[PDB]
C-alpha cells in the first residue's frame, strides 16, 4: 500500500483525468479520501489516446477527423510502449489489464538514409546493416589488436580473449576478415533438398561507414527502449478506462473544462464549465495535472515566481498518423511482423502493428515524428499529411505502400486541445522544476513533466504517488 | 496453390504424423489424392510436443512422467520459436493458428566461469552489453586516434567512425567508457528529485577476460534474431490444426510401422495398430520416420540407400519445465520472457511468453544439447530436477528454489519414436543427403533432415512440399 488509511474527513479535487490525475484519485480513494476528478475531454487518459473506429477529434485549426478503422483495429496516438522497470506494468497487474510484447527491435524492418554514397535513399534491413557494421568494426579492431596498437593497454591474454570475441561478434573469416554472413539474410530462403538459398552479399566498408547506416543501432540499448518491451492488448488507453472503473464515474466529471483554481480560506476552489453550465467545487487540497503551459490561462492566485516557473516547461511537437491497409503486405511480402523502419525523412519511422498477426488487415503507424520533422506535418491538413506520409513511405517500402489503403487518422499533439504539447522540455533538476515540486499552499502540481521520466507514463504515475504521499503526511501533521 | 488438382484416382501412404507427414497429407488432400497417415504416437506433431496437465510419457529407460501443470499452463518440449522467414508462419495463417516469443531480453542474466571476479556472477544482458560495447568502442576509437587504421580509413572515415563509436559505446567527450544509464539502475528513476542510481561499470580487463559477451552474437542468428514468434497455447496447435483439416479418418494413431516395401502396385506398409498386424498399399509412400529408425523396418531398400540413412547421426537435446506458484522473475527481477544464458550444464533458463503479470507460470529450467544434455539423459526426472534447481539457484538466487508446484522433462535421445533431437550429417550437401533426395521407385523420404533448415519446422515443411510436388509432377507425366 502507498499510504495508510486517513483518519477523519478529507477531500481532494484533481484537475485532469490523465495518468497522473487518475492515479492520484485512485490512491487517495484507497486511503479513504473524498476525491473528485475534473477532466476536460470526454475520455480518460489524456496523452494516452487510442484511435479506433468512431473516434472523432477537432484540432486547434478547426479540422475534424473521424476515424473509421475496422472493428478491433487501432493505434496509440500517444503512449504505446513500456519497458520492464516502469511502474506502469505494476498498475497493469493491479488493474487486471492484459499486456503483450511490443516489437521495439526487428531484424527485418528497414533503415533508409541520405548520404554521399550509392546507399543514399536505399532501404537496407537492420540485419544486413548490423552484419556489415559489426563485421567491419570487428575486423578493424582485430586488425589494430594484431598489429600491436593496443599492446600498452592489453596483455597477450586480453588480446587473445578480445580477438575470439571479435571473430564471433563480427562473423569473421578464419584469417580475420569480414567477407559477409548468413546474418545478413537471404535473397532466396534456404529450403529443402538442394535449395540452399542465396545469401545477400555485403556492402563495402567505405559504403557502410560513409552511409551512416548504423546511426540508429544504439536505440536498442536505451534503458527505457531495450527489449523486452510491452503494451496493453487492445490499446494503451485500457489502463485508464480501468482506473476510471475503479474510481467510479460518480467521482469523475468528464467534459469539465477548468477555468479557475484558487487557494481560499476553506481550501481550494475550482471553477469549471460542463455541458455549457458554470460549476464550482471546493476541496481541502488540489492536485493540478493540467499541462504547465496551460495552467497560466486559468484564473488563479499563484505567486508570480510560480507562474514564471511554469513557463520554463516548454511545449514540444510530436505526432503520429495511422493508415489501415486491407492487406498485411508487410507480413506477406516483407516478412515484417511488428517493429519499425527508421529514416532521416520527415516521417522518421514507420511502425508495424503488434497484434492481429496473420490477419486480413491492419493499421500501420506511417509516421511518428517529433521536433522539426513533426513541424513539417503540424500545419498540413490531414489529407496533406497523408499524401506526404504515403510518398515518403513508398520511398522506403515501395509502391505497395500506396495500395490497399482503407482509411487513416492523424494526431499532432501541439495542435491538440487540452494538450498543446507532446511533453515538456525544461529550459536549461532546473530551478523551475524544483520550485514546482513545492505546494502552493494547498495546491500541488503533478505530471510527467515533474519527473525524471518525462514522456513516460512512469513519470506521471510516480509523480502522482509522491504528491499523494505529501498530502497524506500533511493531513497526519 | 502448391499444386492444382490431380486427375483420376491416386493414393499415398504417409509414414509418420509429425510436421513433414501432416504437411504432406494436407497438401496431397487439397490436390485430390487419397492419403492415409500412419503415426506411432497418439498425438500429432512428433518432435513438436507441448507438455500440459495430463501429458503422460514413458521414456526408453522405462520411467513414466505425469505432467500436472495448471490448466492453461504448458511448455514446448521440442519446437518453441519461429523466425519471420519461415513457412511455418504461412501455415499458421492458413490453419488459423494465432501467434504471439521473447528471444532477447536486456533483463535476463549471463553467468559464466572465468579467471576473474565475475566468475559465476550473474550480470544482466544490458550491463554486460554496455560494458563490453563501451570498452570495445573505447579501444577502437583509441586505435583510430593513434593512426593505426590510417592505411584503410580516410580522415573523413575516421571522423564518421569516431562519431558512431562515441554513441554506440556511450563514451565520454574525451573518448573513455565511464559507465552508462544503459547498464540499468540499482534504484529506479522516479519523480521530483528521485533521480535513481546507475549501476557502476566493471573494469576493462575483468570484462574482457570474463567472456560475458560470448553469447551476444546469438542475437544475430538468421533464424534467431528478433522478432520471433510462437503459437498461442503451444506449438502443437499447428499440428492439431493440420490433424483437423486432414481428418482423423485419414490418420491412424497408435500405428507402429514395421515394414515398408516397394511392390508391383506401389508401396506396401505393414504396421501394428490396436494390437493387430495390418497392411496398407498405396501408389506412393512418403517416409518421414527419422532416418536412424528407418533401418529397423523390414524393407527392400537398396544397400546404398540403407548406408546413406546411417550418415544422418542422431543428436542429444532436452528440456525441463518447472511450474512456479509465484512469478518471481517478473515481480522481483523485472524479467518478462527471454532467457538467461550460462556455461553450466542447464545452458539456459527460458522465461514464459504468456500469462504476463499473472499468479503462476512455467519456466524452462534447462534447454541443453550435446554434452550438456548427456549430463541429464541418464538421470531420473527427480535427479534432473534437483540438478536444474541447483544450477538455476546459482544464477537467480534462492528464489529459484521456492514456490515450486510441479515439473516435467523430456530428453529426445531417450524418447520413443524420436531417439534424437535432430540429425547431423557426417561430412557436413553431403553425398548421403543428396542420395536420399531421390525416390526409391515409389518411396520418397521427407523430413527436416533432408533440408537446409535442420531442427526447424520450416525444414520439415519445405521438405514435404518439395516431395508432394515431385509426386504430383510424376503423376501428371
Ligand atoms: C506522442 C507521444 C508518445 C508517447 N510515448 C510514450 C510511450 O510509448 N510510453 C509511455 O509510457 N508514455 C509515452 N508517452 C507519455 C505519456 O502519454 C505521458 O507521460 C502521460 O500521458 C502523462 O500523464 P499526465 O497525467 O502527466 O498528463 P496528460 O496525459 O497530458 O493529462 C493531463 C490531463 O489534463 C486534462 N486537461 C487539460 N486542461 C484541462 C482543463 N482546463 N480542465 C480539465 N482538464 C484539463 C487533459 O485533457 C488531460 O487528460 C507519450 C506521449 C505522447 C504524446
Ligand atoms: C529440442 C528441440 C527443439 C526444437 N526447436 C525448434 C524451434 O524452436 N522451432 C522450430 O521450428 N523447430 C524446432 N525444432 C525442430 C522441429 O521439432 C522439427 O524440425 C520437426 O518436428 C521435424 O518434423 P519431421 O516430420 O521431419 O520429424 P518428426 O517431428 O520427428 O516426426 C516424425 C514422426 O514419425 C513418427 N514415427 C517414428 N517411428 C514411427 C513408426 N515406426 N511408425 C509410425 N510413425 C513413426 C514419430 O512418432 C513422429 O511423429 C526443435 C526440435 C527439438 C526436438
Amino acid at each position: 500500500d502507498l499510504i495508510g488509511k486517513v483518519k477523519g474527513s478529507h477531500s481532494v479535487v484533481v484537475l485532469g483525468g490523465g495518468p497522473a490525475g487518475l492515479c492520484s484519485a485512485f490512491e487517495l480513494q484507497k486511503a479513504g479520501y473524498k476525491v473528485t476528478v475534473l477532466e476536460a475531454r470526454t475520455r480518460p487518459g489524456g496523452r494516452v489516446w487510442t484511435a479506433r473506429g468512431g473516434s472523432e477529434e477537432t484540432d486547434l485549426s478547426g479540422e475534424t477527423q473521424k476515424c473509421t478503422f475496422s472493428e478491433g483495429h487501432f493505434y496509440n496516438v500517444g503512449a504505446t510502449r513500456i519497458p520492464q522497470s516502469h511502474i506502469t506494468l505494476d498498475y497493469c497487474r493491479e488493474l487486471g489489464v492484459e499486456i503483450q510484447g511490443f516489437g521495439n527491435q526487428n531484424a527485418n524492418t528497414f533503415v533508409n538514409y541520405q548520404s554521399d554514397t550509392s546507399l543514399s535513399g536505399q532501404s537496407v534491413t537492420y540485419r544486413a546493416a548490423k552484419a556489415d557494421t559489426f563485421g567491419y568494426m570487428s575486423e578493424l579492431l582485430k586488425k589494430a589488436t594484431d598489429q600491436g596498437a593496443l599492446d600498452q593497454v592489453l596483455s597477450r591474454e586480453d588480446k587473445d580473449a578480445l580477438s575470439e570475441f571479435l571473430s564471433d561478434f563480427g562473423d569473421l573469416s578464419d584469417d580475420g576478415r569480414y567477407l559477409g554472413s548468413s546474418r545478413r539474410g537471404y535473397d532466396s530462403e534456404p529450403g529443402a533438398g538442394l535449395n540452399f538459398g542465396t545469401e545477400k552479399k555485403p556492402f563495402a566498408m567505405q559504403e557502410v561507414i560513409r552511409s551512416g547506416i548504423g546511426r540508429n543501432f544504439s536505440f536498442d540499448f536505451g534503458y527505457d527502449q531495450a527489449m523486452m518491451m510491452f503494451t496493453p492488448v487492445g490499446g494503451m488507453d485500457r489502463i485508464y478506462y480501468a482506473f476510471q472503473d475503479r474510481i467510479g464515474t460518480d467521482n469523475i466529471v468528464f467534459g469539465a473544462e477548468v477555468t479557475s483554481m484558487k487557494n481560499v480560506s476553506e481550501g481550494v476552489t475550482v471553477e469549471y464549465t460542463a455541458g455549457g453550465s458554470k460549476k464550482s467545487i471546493t476541496a481541502d487540497y488540489a492536485i493540478c495535472t493540467i499541462p504547465p503551459h496551460l495552467v497560466g490561462r486559468l484564473q488563479n492566485n499563484l505567486p508570480g515566481d510560480v507562474l514564471t516557473a511554469l513557463k520554463a516547461a516548454k511545449p514540444s511537437s510530436s505526432g503520429k498518423l495511422g493508415i489501415e491497409y486491407s492487406r498485411r503486405w508487410w507480413e506477406t511480402e516483407d516478412r515484417i511482423y511488428g517493429g519499425a523502419s527508421n529514416t532521416d525523412k520527415d516521417i522518421s519511422q514507420i511502425m508495424f502493428p503488434y497484434d492481429h498477426y496473420n490477419s486480413d488487415r491492419g493499421v500501420v503507424v506511417a509516421y511518428y515524428s517529433s521536433g522539426k520533422r513533426q513541424e513539417a506535418f503540424e500545419s498540413l491538413t490531414h489529407r496533406q499529411r497523408l499524401a506526404k506520409a504515403i510518398a515518403e513511405g513508398s520511398e522506403i517500402h515501395g509502391e505497395k505502400y500506396t495500395r490497399d489503403i482503407s482509411s487513416s487518422f492523424s494526431g499532432s499533439w501541439r495542435r491538440t486541445k487540452y494538450s498543446e504539447s507532446a511533453w515538456a522540455n525544461w529550459a536549461g533538476a532546473t530551478p523551475e522544476y524544483e520550485k514546482l515540486l513545492e505546494p502552493v499552499d494547498k495546491i500541488y502540481f503533478a505530471g510527467d513533466h515533474l519527473s525524471n521520466a518525462i514522456a513516460w507514463q512512469h513519470g506521471a504515475l510516480t509523480s502522482a504517488r509522491d504528491v499523494v504521499t505529501h498530502i497524506h503526511e500533511r493531513v497526519a501533521q
